[PDB]
C-alpha cells in the first residue's frame, strides 16, 4: 500500500500540470496522464503543496548560494532536480531516496528517455551513467534505493554516493513520514539532526486529524491497504512542531495549507482560480486545513536559516 502512494502522487501531479497549475515538462516521462474528472479542490491542494515546498527550497538555495546539498526522502517520481536546473538553481549535489522498487522504476524512465538522462550527463564527470541496480550516482545527482526505517542502510548508501556531512543540507519529506511509525519518523529526524551541523528539514503532510473529517480520511486510506502509521503526530500544528524540536532541531515553524493559500500573492491566486470552477469553498477550506507545511533548522544563524519562510 505504501509504495502505491508514489503512483497516486505522480498521477495527481501530472494531472494538475496538464490543466496548467504549474509548469513541469518532465513529469510526463514518469507517469501516464489520468483521464477521469477530479475535484478542483484536490488540484488546488496539490498546487499549494508544490508551491510551498518550492518556496522553502528556493529560500534555502538563496541563503546558501547553492553551496549545499538537497536530500529528498521518499522522493517518488519528483522532478525537482530537472526543474531547478532549468531555473539555473543547482545545489552542489541533489540526492533522492525511495524504496528499491520505486528507484528501479525511476531509473528505467531516466535510461529510456534522453530528455531526462541528458541534463544529468551534461553535469557529470564521465561520458556515461552507471545505473545498474538500485542506485544512480553522478556528479550532481544521485538516486538511492533504501528503506527510510533502516537508518544504517540509508546512511551507508548516501555516503557511498559522496554525501558530505560538512555542507549545509536540506532534507525534504513531502507526504512521507505519515507512512512510518512515530518511533521510525522520530528516529529519522534525530538521525538527520545528528548527521548535520547546519541543516533544514521540510515536512509536508496531514494535520488536525483528530476530527471527523480526519477520521474519514484515515479510513479511506486504510480501505486501500495504506495505513497512516504516523498519524498520531498529525494531531496538530503543535504536535508537528514538537516532533521536530524533540528530535534535535533548533527551530520549528508550521503552517496549515489554508493559511499558506490565503497568503499567496494575489496574482498567483487569480491565475490558479482561473483554471477551474470551484462551487463550495468549504470543502476546499476543510481539505487545506488538514494539511500542513513544517520546517525546522539547526546551526543556521550565520546563514540566516531561521529567517527562511514560505
Ligand atoms: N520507509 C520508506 N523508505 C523509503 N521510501 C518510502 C518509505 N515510506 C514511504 N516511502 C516513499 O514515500 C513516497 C510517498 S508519495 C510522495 C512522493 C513525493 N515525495 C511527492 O511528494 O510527490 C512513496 O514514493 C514511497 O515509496
Amino acid at each position: 500500500g505504501v509504495r502505491g502512494t508514489c503512483e497516486d502522487a505522480s498521477l495527481c501531479k501530472r494531472f494538475a500540470v496538464s490543466i496548467g497549475y504549474w509548469h513541469d515538462p518532465y513529469i510526463q516521462h514518469f507517469v501516464r496522464l489520468s483521464k477521469e474528472r477530479k475535484a478542483p479542490e484536490i488540484n488546488r491542494g496539490y498546487f499549494a503543496r508544490v508551491h510551498g515546498v518550492s518556496q522553502l527550497i528556493k529560500a534555502f538555495l538563496r541563503k546558501t548560494e547553492c553551496h549545499c546539498q538537497i536530500v529528498n526522502l521518499g522522493a517518488g517520481m519528483d522532478t525537482t532536480f530537472w526543474r531547478l536546473k532549468d531555473e539555473d538553481l543547482l545545489s552542489s549535489k541533489y540526492f533522492e531516496v525511495d524504496f528499491p522498487m520505486i528507484v528501479t522504476r525511476k531509473l528505467h524512465s531516466i535510461k529510456c528517455k534522453p530528455p531526462l538522462s541528458s541534463p544529468i550527463l551534461e553535469l557529470h564527470s564521465e561520458d556515461t551513467l552507471q545505473m545498474d541496480g538500485h542506485i544512480l550516482d553522478s556528479k550532481r545527482y544521485a538516486v538511492i534505493g533504501a528503506d527510510l526505517r533502516d537508518l544504517s542502510e540509508l546512511e551507508e548508501k548516501l555516503k557511498k554516493c559522496n554525501m558530505n556531512t560538512q555542507l549545509p543540507t536540506l532534507l525534504i519529506a513531502e507526504c512521507v513520514l505519515v507512512y512510518m511509525t512515530p518511533e521510525q519518523s522520530a528516529n529519522l529526524l534525530k538521525w538527520a539532526a545528528n548527521s548535520f551541523e547546519r541543516a533544514m528539514f521540510i515536512n509536508y503532510e496531514q494535520v488536525n486529524m483528530g476530527d471527523r473529517f480526519g477520521q474519514i480520511m484515515i479510513e479511506n486510506l486504510r480501505r486501500r491497504q495504506c495505513d497512516l502509521a504516523g498519524v498520531e503526530t498529525c494531531k496538530s500544528l503543535e504536535s508537528q512542531k514538537e516532533r521536530l524540536l524533540s528530535n534535535g532541531w533548533e527551530t520549528a515553524s508550521a503552517v496549515d495549507m489554508m493559511e499558506l493559500y490565503n497568503r499567496l500573492p494575489r496574482a498567483e491566486v487569480s491565475r490558479i482560480e482561473s483554471l477551474e470552477f470551484l462551487d463550495e469553498m468549504e470543502l476546499l477550506e476543510q481539505l487545506m486545513r488538514h494539511y500542513c507545511l513544517c520546517w525546522a533548522t539547526k546551526g543556521g544563524n550565520e546563514l540566516g536559516l531561521k529567517e527562511i519562510t514560505y
